[PDB]
């Protein structure tokens, strides 16, 4: 259940929620999930511009990880995105999971503990 | 009816909306109202702490102005608050309306144009 911050924000059709405890990438993925949210997927450059603008200054796990079957960085659950990643920017030797900071996307050790940012669209309903 | 930013935020029981164009204090007050919002009232020190933390960096008209008849600073529509102001720090000769920045509350010419921050509780329903 719930140990989230009491603030949250929205942009367009998507809101953004913050776990209180820092967690490993996997632990964040699962914490977003038990609450019907999902570790955050970033849909485009517009959205990225806004989050870097609006998030408090820190480093946040987001739902993007390197996938050795696809041979590429992939949004969780095959999630589709229009965010172009320059994958040369990212050395998988230095980390296979993505964080958001105010300054950039960076890859990092999946075992380090960062703030989880979970997203949920406003048109997301149980099925 | 509209001319708002696409983004907004919430804390506990209250959300926060941003007008796109800078306006005079009175214009902010009326723009918030047109949309059944209200130029923002700050309820306590906890809430002020949070807003200084999450608002982009700029200066914002909020629903606080100096009242001749009360002989005091007063929140719009007789709004109740538990935010203690030290009123000795506001010279009314320098301005009779309040704005919020990241640093502090300050008073300023009610005719300057600043960003409107409109508040609305989640338990606020037509009547």
């Amino acid at each position: 259940g719930r140990g989230f911050e009491k603030y949250w924000f929205c942009y367009g059709i998507k809101c953004y929620y913050f776990v209180m405890d820092r967690k490993t990438w996997s632990g964040c993925k699962q914490t977003c999930q038990i609450s019907s949210l999902s570790l955050l997927k970033i849909d485009n450059e517009d959205e990225l511009k806004f989050l870097k603008l609006l998030v408090p200054s820190d480093s946040y796990w987001i739902g993007l990880s390197y996938d050795n079957k696809k041979k590429d960085w992939a949004w969780i659950n095959n999630g589709p995105s229009k965010l172009a990643l320059n994958t040369m920017k990212y050395n998988i030797r230095d980390g296979g999971c993505m964080l958001l900071s105010k300054t950039r996307l960076d890859n990092d050790n999946c075992d380090k503990s960062f703030i989880c940012i979970c997203g949920k669209r406003l048109d997301k309903f149980p099925h």
